[PDB]
């Protein structure tokens, strides 16, 4: 898709082994020029950078320190960790969007980030920061993190956001600031109705003429007690409503899970997905059993079956 080049890749082929600084948590991932790109959940985002897309390593991070105007949305956040970023590349210009906030509380914020490149070495690498975008606070009934961007068939930026409380959050995109239009609503589209609300992560992407919504069932950030999980649910509008396999809204604790992990990767869940061609691959986290239940980067090829449903 034009947001998410890949060039000419042929997904299916390539041995997903990876090896490196595989240590990761809530990730996506841009591709310029033949190097690969991965930013996640860290200190001021992490970066990872990679030749081929298998053999990963640390190259560093966006921010050097917590921009200055967080503080004034998030008080209490002490640290310099950013969570789930989400990245895009439009008009020439590469979209970071992160998320200031702190575990468990929905006094959040969404901010965004550009660059005209993602290559450190280019004299013109700067990651300058744009702002605010959207936020929450205790009387609000969504959380402010988790961003995703995804361009509708009509070629209209939406922000889908969101985890626990009234679930996944929709709003349409002003294409010039690439925040929220001014009389956009705000929109839910997502929810496991039920308490606790333990969905979040959303990822949209337009395949085949449905827009599907993948989101992260249950609970994360528990190492090998994570119950963590990856749903998807479809939609021919991207507005909703959108249903799974079995035809189950997605309002009412619908999804068709993708990976619930197994005896060595635990809890898989915030994930990406991205296309080359009809080929694509799943991004995402799981705890590994064997190492302590360190958070891990999986990338694995994304198949997807005549009714249009993907698989592993
Ligand atoms: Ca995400």
């Amino acid at each position: 898709v034009h947001f998410h080049p890949f060039g000419n890749v042929n997904f299916y082929e390539m041995d997903w082994s990876l090896k490196g600084d595989l240590w990761a948590h809530d990730p996506v991932i841009a591709k310029e020029g033949s190097r690969w790109y991965v930013f996640h959940t860290g200190s001021g985002i992490q970066i990872k950078t990679s030749e081929d897309g298998v053999h990963w390593e640390n190259m560093g991070r966006v921010f050097p320190s917590l921009p200055d105007w967080c503080k004034q949305y998030v008080p209490e956040k002490d640290e310099d960790h950013l969570w789930a970023p989400d990245i895009c590349f439009y008009n020439g210009i590469y979209y970071l969007y992160y998320s200031v906030s702190t575990f468990g509380k929905n006094t959040s914020v969404i901010g965004l980030a550009t660059n005209r490149t993602l290559d450190p070495r280019d004299p013109d690498y700067e990651w300058k920061d744009m702002g605010p975008v959207i936020h929450s606070t205790a009387s609000d009934n969504y959380n402010a993190i988790d961003p995703n961007v995804v361009f509708d068939q009509e070629g209209q930026p939406w922000l889908s956001f969101g985890s626990f409380w009234s679930g996944i959050q929709l709003i349409q995109l002003d294409t010039e600031t690439m925040k929220p239009a001014a009389q956009a609503e705000l929109l839910t589209i997502a929810s496991r109705g039920e308490e606790p609300n333990a969905i979040e992560a959303p990822f949209i992407v337009c395949r085949n003429g449905y827009y599907y919504l993948f989101v992260s069932f249950d609970f994360c950030c528990r190492g090998i007690e994570s119950t963590y999980k990856i749903a998807v649910g479809r939609s021919k509008d991207i507005t909703g409503p959108y249903v799974d396999k079995n035809g189950v809204s997605m309002m009412q604790g619908g999804g068709t899970i993708l990976d619930a992990g197994n005896d060595r990767w635990i809890g898989p869940g915030h994930c990406a997905v991205y296309f080359s061609g009809v080929s694509a691959i799943l991004v995402n986290h799981a705890y590994d059993a064997l190492k302590n239940g360190e958070p891990t980067l999986q990338i694995r090829p994304l198949y997807w079956d005549d009714e249009g449903w993907p698989y592993l």
